């Protein structure tokens, strides 16, 4: 007897969220149906997923349009992640993928040939087309913010893809380090652009907020392994998640590794709502206030999605 | 008959410099020699090259104390490079020197072991107490500024390490792409820190900006490739570099691969200071002028400290 669908994980800290405007869904899901087939042709599609997706995590987006943003480079990291992620040859694949974020600069004879790459897979023209409209949208700090989280996502791919090739099982802080860049990072950190504000670089960059911003992704990655767990122990081989590490390296049963996994998303969690609450009573400048709103409301927003996915994946048995 | 020891490569566009201050080079040369002994124990070393090059590269620095910001950095670069680049198991190597630029953030369990980490290789304590000095004397932005540009630089590393473990050669555009990544980039970057000034981040930003920055690094990095091209031959095994790369993908004799290496790099350095003059001209604010500039000195430095190299490390003979 595993937990009802639909059920959150027992113990797991976390709050409640609204239904999301199904009005809202329901065109987010047309309007990326066609970008993926018309304009990227992103296969030869669950749009209603990625629309209750997008919209529980940006309820301020003040559009449809703003909302699209964040869309399209989620989709676009989920062709790379299901496209390229044998993992050798993974740092050539994405270093030449993140030219499409970060754009190559030559001469006149080489760019042509790399700006013909860019339409070569799916994963680059995704990237190359969604990185477009939000570089016209956003301004050029939240662009090299957003780019410095992506070139953050990749290393800690390629951390994962290098001990998946020896089969290395890292210490748990060495895992949770590799955790804490592949991880949801970009998607909250494009709250503001999504919210039609900007948090200013000079701001963002505090070291404080860089430290609410990891815990907030750190936790929120977490909530994937817990929900993801069952999934993984039917994966073509040994994927890694914080359970399966704890049991491994500090030998202890699956259950008992589990929920101390949740334990620690917990304690993660709470220092995250701290931090944030310490830097609004330290720097209450109002995009500052909107900012850490909106990466509270997209990490609740990712741990509902996760809880009315389990209507598709179930829980383990472990309560 | 190779060119004379001290001389430049024929038909490279550069600038000449002033001699280095010899007492500036030698004072550099104390402090970093004990950094490296006392502080970080970095061996169980030449201090003069490496001042040389800083103070060629860094001609405004107010002080020593400033130079000692780039210096550290490139020494801890250097023990990356050369103590962790079998290239299997890299992206987890290279992901956890990287938190000591990039912080974890983590539970009260596991990050005083992750602290511990810090301690324990010559790599991780050259970053880490190279970093704490340019983190207590830079802005917030300009520590991000350099996080993002070493992510960069550890991704291409891990570019030419994916190829590497298969023998691949990329195309010349796709050597070229990696290179714009493993590159010195992160080294003319700090300038303005070392400069005593600040280049906004907003107009760090830009994307004419991103672009003068892009073509900098990429010409003065292929300096590296033409220069260091005979010692490569030699390397255990291939290593790539851009004439090494013509010749296999172009099929192109050695010497045509290596003259046309030069017109690349010149087409690059050429475009730098087009860029860098229109910049200058559609926004000359002070501190973006004074951060051109001291692009443009880094650059110029980096190739003068690779030509009075050539006294250790010899041409090709092709002229």
């Amino acid at each position: 007897a595993p937990p009802a669908a639909g059920r959150a994980v027992p113990g797991l800290y976390h709050h409640p969220v609204p239904e999301p405007d199904p009005v809202r869904v329901e065109e987010v899901s047309r309007r990326i149906k066609r970008w993926a087939e018309d304009e990227v042709q992103l296969y030869p599609f669950d749009g209603f997923s990625v629309g209750r997706y997008m919209v529980g995590c940006h309820p301020d987006a003040p559009t449809v349009d703003h909302l699209m943003l964040a869309t399209r480079l989620m989709v676009a990291e989920n062709a790379v992640d299901d496209c390229y992620c044998s993992p050798v040859g993974l740092g050539g694949r994405l270093l030449l993928a993140h030219t499409a974020i970060d754009h190559f600069h030559s001469t006149a004879e080489y760019t042509p040939t790399w700006q013909a790459s860019l339409a070569a897979d799916a994963p680059r023209r995704a990237y190359d087309s969604a990185m477009g409209y939000f570089v016209r949208a956003a301004t050029p700090s939240q662009s090299d913010r957003y780019r410095h989280d992506m070139a953050r996502l990749h290393l800690g791919y390629l951390a994962e893809g290098a001990w998946a090739q020896t089969g290395h099982v890292p210490e748990v802080w060495e895992y949770l380090a590799m955790r804490q860049f592949n991880n949801f990072r970009p998607c909250p950190t494009i709250t503001d652009t999504v919210g039609g504000y900007e948090l200013p670089a000079d701001l963002h960059a505090r070291p404080d907020m860089q430290r609410v911003i990891a815990l907030a992704g750190n936790a929120t990655t977490i909530v994937n392994d817990l929900y993801s767990y069952t999934k993984e122990l039917n994966s073509p081989g040994r994927h890694l998640n914080l359970p399966v590490v704890i049991a491994e390296r500090e030998q202890l049963c699956e259950r008992d590794a589990y929920l101390k996994a949740v334990e620690v998303h917990n304690e993660l969690q709470h220092s995250f709502e701290a931090a944030a609450a310490d830097l609004a009573e330290a720097c209450p400048l109002p995009p500052v206030l909107r900012f850490l709103r909106g990466v509270a409301a997209w990490v609740d927003g990712n741990h509902d999605w996760h809880r009315t996915n389990t209507y598709r994946y179930s829980l383990p048995d472990f309560w």
